[PDB]
C-alpha cells in the first residue's frame, strides 16, 4: 500500500502516522531518522609540507673556471662565483625538497563540489521494526525485507563546506588555496605536489646565494620562513568546532555527519499482509478529555487523562489529527471504561488538539503556566505557530479595546447616513 | 617590460605585435597557440557490463520439504516447488553476476564538473623562439628559459560535455543515466559497481523461476533481456563526430582537444637584455605605399611596396596597426633606399590600412577585388566590419541618395521662415 508523508530532518526525534486502507482498520506508523551522514565530492589538487634544503658539496676548481646548467629538482640557483680561497673558482648549488617525513605531516588542498544525502532510518509499523537506510535522492529505492522506501529531495540544498578546504592531521578548515603552480613566497603552498609519491614539486623559497668569504669552505645562502608553519601558528578554529548546523565532520571520506536542517519527503509501499479488516478491531465511543498541570516549553510539561468507552480488549492507534500537540507511544492498552493518561509538550499558552482513538474525534483545551527553570539540556519537538502563542485573555482585552475605538465611530457614520435620509 | 594584449583562440593561426618602450626600437612579437586542450574534473559512479545468470545444481529431498534463506548475492531469487518428479521436493534458486570479460568491455558511468583549460603556446620575440605551455588562469606563471607569461581566463566559459556522460571503448555518448541502485531492468546500467575488481554487484533484471514439469531434473527461468546489449544496438554517434566546436576528443583522463572559441588575454614579461636602443636601429623617413593586387579574404591575396629612405642597414619591424589587415613575416632587411615588398589579408573591399616600418606611419590605400575561387581549406585570418566591408562607391551612392530626400526638407522650412518673417 502506498503511503506518503514528510519526516522532519532531526535526528532521533520520532515521527508518528497513521496508515490506513479503506476497508482496513488503521495502523501506527513510527518513523525515525537516526543517522544522517551527506558526503561531497571531492578531488585534491596538491599536498603540502615543509621543505628540507639540500645543499650539496660544491665544486672548486683552483685553475679553471665552471659552468653549470638547470637539472630535474625544485627551485635552483646555482651560481659560479670566481676567485675565492687562496684564481679558484666555486659553482655553489641548492634546492629544496620534501621534509624528512611527510607521511604523517602533511596538509591536502581539496575542494568540493556538491553532496550526497545518506541516511538511516527505521520504521515501525504494526508490530514490526525495521533497520534500513536511503540515498535521499527522488528515486533510488530503500528496501527492508519487504517494504520500498523512496525518499524525495531535501526541501532546502546545504553545506557546511566552501568551494575549497584543507586536509590537516585531521582537521577541516575552509581556506582559499592558491591554485596550482601559482604560488607566493612565504603564504600557504609553498612546495606543492600532485601526491607523496608522484614527482615534479614546484617551490617558491627565493632561495638566495652569497659570496662565500671564509677560511674554510662553506656555502652561504638565505632562504624566507616555510609558509606552511607560518599557518599553522596562525590557523583558526577547525569545522568540527565552527559548523553551521550542529553538524560533525569526519575525514576518511570527509563526510558531515547529523546535521539538522529541512525535511525529507517520504513515500512508501506498506506490505498488504501487515494489517487487519474491520471486522477483528473493536469499537470506539464517547471520548472526553480532562487536563491536569500543563506547566508549557519545557518538555513534557502537559498531564492529561482521556476517559473513553469501548466494546473489546485489544489494540487500537491513538493519534493525534492537529500540528500543535504530537503524543507519545500511540498504541494506548484501552479497557472497556477507562482512564489512561498522556504528555503534552506545548510551548504556548493554549491547547487546541484533536485525538483519534480508533476512529472517533475529540478535542481538549487547556492555559499553560511558565516554568520555573531557567536552562535546561533537552530539545524541542514542535514549532510556534502564528495565532497560537498569545493568551486568550489578551486577546479579549485587545478585542475589547481595538472594538471600543471603532464601535464609536461606526456610530457616527450611522447617525449621519441616518440623519442625511431623513432631511 | 610587462606587455599585455588578447590572442584569440585559434591553433596554429599566428599573431602579429610589435612591443616597444621609450629609448628603443619597436620589436617583433608572434604568439601562437599550439595545443590547448581542457580537462573537466570527474568522478566515476559505476560499471555496467552485460552479464551471466549463474544458475547452480539444484537441491532435492525425496520425502521432506526444504526451505532457504537468502545470501550476499546479486539479484537473488529462491523457490522451494512442491511435489514433483514421480512427495518430493526441489529447491530451485538463481542470481546474475559480471560477465566473462569486463576488463575489456565495460562502460563507466563518469560524472563532469567543471574544467581547466591547459595551452601550448609558442612565443617569437627578437631572435628567439620559445615553446613552453601555460594554465589559462591569471594566477599561474610559466616561464621559458628567461621570460615569464600569465595567461587571463577566456573572455567566455564553454564545455562540449554535458553533467553526465558515458565512457565506451574509447567514445564518449552524453547520455543521462540513471542514479546509483535507482534501475529498471531491460535499460542501461541494470547491474552496477563502483569498480571492476570490488564487490556490491546490484541488480534488477526480473528474472523468475517456474515449476519444473518433465522426465528429468532442470530448472527453468525467464528474464528479460540484457540492457547494455540493447544500448548498444542503440547507441548513437560519440561525440568526437558531433562537438559544438569542432573539438575532437581523446580520453585516457577525458580531454577536449583543440577547440576554436573566445580569446586569451595574455600578459607577458620581456627579457630586457633583448631589445635594442633608438641608437641601433636605421631612421626611416619618406614612407610611400603603392599597393597591388588585392584580391581579397582568402590568405595573402595583396601585394605592396615600400619606397622608403633610411641611413644604416639592419632589419626593422614591419606592422599593420589597424585591424582591417594583418601583413606577413613581419620584419625587413631595408638598404639605404629600397623598394620592400608586403604582402596584406584583408577580408574587406577596402586595403585602408597604416603601416609603420620603423616607426614612421603611413597608410595605404586600394580598392579589392573579389576573390576567384570558392572554397579554400585554410581559414580566416580577419573579420568583417559593419561600415568597413562597404565600398566608398556605394557610401557616395547612399549619402548622395539621403542627401537629396533630407536638403529639400531644409529648403522647405527655410521658405516657410522667409514667407513667414517677410509677410
Amino acid at each position: 500500500f502506498e503511503h506518503a508523508t514528510t519526516v522532519p530532518n532531526v535526528p532521533r526525534i520520532p515521527y508518528k502516522a497513521l496508515v490506513e486502507r479503506a476497508g482496513y482498520a488503521p495502523l501506527n506508523l513510527e518513523i525515525t531518522v537516526m543517522s544522517s551522514e551527506l558526503i561531497p565530492s571531492t578531488n585534491l589538487e596538491y599536498v603540502t609540507c615543509k621543505y628540507t634544503t639540500v645543499v650539496p658539496s660544491p665544486k672548486v676548481k683552483c685553475c679553471g673556471t665552471l659552468e653549470c646548467s638547470s637539472a630535474r629538482h625544485a627551485d635552483y640557483n646555482c651560481k659560479v662565483f670566481g676567485g675565492v680561497y687562496p684564481e679558484n673558482s666555486q659553482m655553489s648549488e641548492a634546492y629544496v625538497e620534501f621534509s624528512a617525513d611527510c607521511a604523517a605531516d602533511h596538509a591536502q588542498a581539496v575542494k568540493v563540489h556538491t553532496a550526497a544525502l545518506k541516511a538511516g532510518l527505521r520504521i515501525v509499523y504494526g508490530n514490526t521494526t525495521s533497520m534500513l537506510d536511503v540515498y535521499v535522492n527522488g528515486v533510488t529505492p530503500g528496501t527492508s525485507k519487504d517494504l520500498k522506501v523512496i525518499a524525495g529531495p531535501i526541501s532546502a540544498a546545504y553545506t557546511p563546506f566552501d568551494h575549497k578546504v584543507i586536509i590537516h592531521k585531521g582537521k577541516v578548515y575552509n581556506y582559499d588555496f592558491p591554485e596550482y603552480g601559482a604560488m607566493k613566497p612565504g603564504a600557504f603552498g609553498d612546495i606543492q605536489a600532485t601526491s607523496l609519491t608522484s614527482n615534479d614539486l614546484i617551490a617558491n623559497t627565493d632561495i638566495r646565494l652569497l659570496k662565500p668569504s671564509a677560511k674554510n669552505v662553506h656555502v652561504p645562502y638565505t632562504q624566507a620562513a616555510s609558509g606552511f608553519e607560518m599557518w599553522k601558528n596562525n590557523s583558526g578554529r577547525p569545522l568540527q568546532e565552527t559548523a553551521p548546523f550542529g553538524c560533525q565532520i569526519a575525514v576518511n571520506p570527509l563526510r558531515a555527519v547529523d546535521c539538522a536542517y529541512g525535511n525529507i519527503p517520504i513515500s512508501l509501499d506498506i506490505p498488504n499482509a501487515a494489517f487487519v479488516r474491520v471486522s477483528d478491531a473493536p469499537l470506539v465511543t464517547a471520548l472526553k478529555c480532562e487536563v491536569g498541570e500543563c506547566v508549557y516549553s519545557a518538555d513534557f510539561g502537559g498531564i492529561a487523562t482521556l476517559q473513553y468507552s469501548s466494546d473489546r480488549e485489544g489494540q487500537c492507534s491513538v493519534h493525534s489529527h492537529s500540528s500543535t500537540a504530537t503524543l507519545q507511544e500511540s498504541t494506548v492498552h484501552v479497557l472497556q471504561k477507562g482512564g489512561a493518561t498522556i504528555h503534552f509538550s506545548t510551548a504556548s499558552p493554549q491547547a487546541n488538539f484533536i485525538v483519534s482513538l480508533c476512529g472517533k474525534k475529540t478535542t481538549c483545551n487547556a492555559e499553560c503556566k511558565p516554568p520555573a527553570d531557567h536552562i535546561v539540556n533537552v530539545p524541542h519537538k514542535n514549532d510556534q505557530e502564528f495565532q497560537a502563542a498569545v493568551s486568550q485573555t489578551s486577546w479579549s482585552w485587545l478585542f475589547a479595546l481595538f472594538g471600543g475605538a471603532s464601535s464609536l465611530l461606526v456610530i457616527g457614520v450611522m447617525i449621519f447616513a441616518c440623519s442625511a435620509l431623513l432631511t
